[PDB]
């Protein structure tokens, strides 16, 4: 609320309501409601957002007021006391590959952005945030608690940016603010082509009529494609190091350069794309540049949706999967397609499952050169190393035969991430991710632990030993009883994480019914999902059933030995096989003639 800040460009469409293919914005999938699962509109509430002053003030903004008549506790504190840990030994996922991670922020990538507000360029209010820590407006900065070895070298908050926010339409009534969510709803590849029109046409080679994307003029990976680069300056890519100025990339999302095996995963998925208009191409020398973008670009689409439902939830939700997934019954038009506020704080437990360091491997799976394991905050919009030192394929391998984190309730956040993120407008390896997320938590009007605990049919303990019993965990209970004083007060995206993980999942009860319920709804109220009867033909769908990550990278890299299940724990050689012996996407049912 208070304008200060607010909207989006939402271009109005009249629809072709008999299109083969999704529009680029995600409008008129619902032919009833248009607008459903659309970029640049409001997120989903599923519960009513909860301020400190009922329309768009944060709890913890007022230093006077209450939450239940508690003070919340500071971001950074929380952080500081529960999320932080010094001994990175024996914290790896023992059976979940770096991909498992990294497949993780590529879903949450195509479903949503909150876009912090652009106070604008130029900015004395940038000024003010960072270098006065002065809360107003937009400005919300996360201040340092009493001994914070951060008060010492770098001043007395991290500046943080309130979400962007849907403007006050002419009623002017008084309604809770609504943030945004600023890419399609639908899990249909729009990181790679774009959510907005504009974008989607500069990222397409429109020179030729063979419905490419745009690849780098100035950089090859042994002959395989790179991103474009962003021209736009300042480039927190060059920041980085100024010798090599490699800009940051150009992608469907903003979000592709933000760390270094981001921009890899990227990479292989445009490379498919101009992979599959090429073999289209082949097969139909009559189908125009048009035809083979949409008819690639569908093909992709249809391709995160088979990892992530087949290879990723089942891993992700465990035990659970079969309650929120249980198998599709084909479209439903009342079905809401469009992501919650709460689902993208849920699908935050990710930043548990990212390690310390980030490793390149040479052709036997070996340390790639002498500076082949790299601490992670060195690669934090980095492309230089990817540019000038030896491509993707060292990161691919890496991300195949490295692990992922496993969430600790003792080892939460690796401190390359609580301690030395970088963000794009600023200057230091000096955020904190944890304190980002909880901060975001309370933007964004989040209701509280044990209101998601009721919304998921869960008890809700209101004591210390309810908590305990909850979390299984006596002393993580304490301090956050200490911290909270009510587990009423705990900010849903540490407390949702505290909780011991599903059987066979990665995540914990509460969040494994805010995913499911997300997830269920991705695919039932998507028009076209791939299994929507008429999206594609039996045929093409009997051909669609056999890809995987594995073959990606045999199609899209050097690398020729790779494991068949590419998200578990792989070690070289056992795991892996020859890219031979891997089952191929058979294109021959796109095969178009008149005849
Ligand atoms: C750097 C960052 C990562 C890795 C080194 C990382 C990783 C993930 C994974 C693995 C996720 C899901 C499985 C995931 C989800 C979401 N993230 Fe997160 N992430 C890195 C950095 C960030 C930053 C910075 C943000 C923005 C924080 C803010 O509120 O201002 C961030 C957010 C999110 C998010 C909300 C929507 C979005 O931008 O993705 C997730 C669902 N991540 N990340
Ligand atoms: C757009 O597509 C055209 C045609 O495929 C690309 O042109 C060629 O690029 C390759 C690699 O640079 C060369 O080996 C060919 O000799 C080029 N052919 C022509 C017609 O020039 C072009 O580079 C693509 N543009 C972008 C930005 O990706
Ligand atoms: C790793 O996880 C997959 C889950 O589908 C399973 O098939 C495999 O046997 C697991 N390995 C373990 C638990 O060591
Ligand atoms: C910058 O890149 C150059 C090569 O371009 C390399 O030799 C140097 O170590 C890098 N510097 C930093 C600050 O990482
Ligand atoms: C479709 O959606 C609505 C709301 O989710 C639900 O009441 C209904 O049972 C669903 N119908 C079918 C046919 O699955
Ligand atoms: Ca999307
Ligand atoms: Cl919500
Ligand atoms: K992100
Ligand atoms: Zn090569
Ligand atoms: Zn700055």
């Amino acid at each position: 609320s208070w304008e200060v800040g607010c909207g989006a460009p939402v271009p109005l469409v009249k629809c072709d309501e008999n299109s083969p293919y999704r529009t680029i914005t995600g409008d008129c999938n619902n032919r009833r409601s248009p607008a459903l699962g659309a970029a640049n509109r409001a997120l989903a509430r599923w519960l009513p957002a909860e301020y400190e002053d009922g329309l768009a003030l944060p709890f913890g903004w007022t230093q006077r007021k209450t939450r239940n008549g508690f003070r919340v506790p500071l971001a950074r504190e929380v952080s500081n006391k529960i999320v932080g840990y010094l001994d990175e030994e024996g914290v790896l996922d023992q059976n979940r590959s770096l991909l498992f991670m990294q497949w993780g922020q590529i879903v949450d990538h195509d479903l949503d952005f909150a876009p912090e507000t652009e106070l604008g360029s130029n900015e004395h209010s940038k000024t003010q945030c960072e270098e006065y820590c002065i809360q107003g407006d937009n400005c919300f900065p996360i201040m340092f608690p009493k001994n914070d070895p951060k008060l010492k070298t770098q001043g007395k908050c991290m500046p943080f940016f309130r979400a962007g926010f849907v403007c006050p339409t002419p009623p002017y009534q008084s309604l809770a603010r609504e943030q945004i969510n600023a890419v399609t709803s639908f899990l249909d590849a729009s990181l790679v082509y774009g959510s907005e029109p504009s974008l989607a046409s500069r990222l397409r080679n429109l020179s030729s009529p063979l419905g490419l994307m745009a690849v780098n003029q100035e950089a090859w990976d042994h002959g395989l494609a790179y991103l474009p680069f962003n021209n736009k300056k300042p480039s927190p890519c060059e920041f980085i190091n100024t010798t090599a100025r490699v800009p940051c990339f150009l992608a469907g999302d903003f979000r592709a350069s933000e760390q270094i095996l981001l921009a890899t995963a990227h990479t292989l998925l445009l490379r498919e794309h101009n992979r599959l208009a090429r073999e289209l191409k082949k097969l139909n020398p009559h189908w125009n540049g048009e035809k083979l973008y949409q008819e690639a670009r569908k093909i992709l689409g249809a391709f995160i949706q088979i990892i992530t439902f087949r290879d990723y939830l089942p891993i992700v939700l465990g035990s659970e999967m079969q309650k929120w997934i249980p198998p599709y019954q084909g479209y439903n038009n009342s079905v809401d397609p469009r992501i919650s506020n709460v689902f993208t704080f849920a699908f935050r437990f990710g930043h548990m499952e990212v390690p310390s360091t980030v490793s390149r491997l040479d052709e036997n799976y070996q340390p790639w050169g002498p500076e082949a394991e790299l601490p992670l905050h060195t690669l934090f919009f980095n492309t230089w190393r990817i540019i000038k030192d030896g491509g993707i394929d060292p990161l691919v391998r890496g991300l195949l035969a490295k692990k992922s984190k496993l969430m600790n309730q003792d080892k939460m956040v690796t401190s390359e991430l609580r301690n030395k993120l970088f963000q794009p407008t600023h200057k230091i390896h000096g955020f904190d991710l944890a304190a980002i997320n909880l901060q975001r938590c309370r933007d964004h009007g989040m209701p509280g632990y044990n209101s998601w605990r009721g919304f998921c049919g869960l008890s809700q303990p209101k004591t210390l030993k309810g908590l305990q019993t909850v979390l299984k965990n006596k002393i993580l209970a304490k301090k956050l009883m200490d911290l909270y004083k009510t587990p009423d007060n705990i900010d849903i995206w540490i407390g949702g994480n505290a909780e011991p993980m599903v059987e066979r999942g990665r995540v914990g009860p509460l969040l494994a019914c805010l995913l499911g319920r997300q997830f269920q709804q991705i695919r039932d109220g998507d028009r076209f999902w791939w299994e929507n009867p008429g999206v594609f033909t039996e045929k093409q769908r009997d051909s669609l059933q056999k890809v995987s990550f594995s073959r990606l990278i045999c199609d899209n890299t050097h690398i020729t030995k790779v494991p068949l299940h590419a998200f578990q724990a792989n070690n070289y050689p056992h795991d892996f096989v020859d890219c031979s012996t891997v089952d191929k996407l058979d294109l021959s049912p796109w095969a178009s003639r008149e005849n």
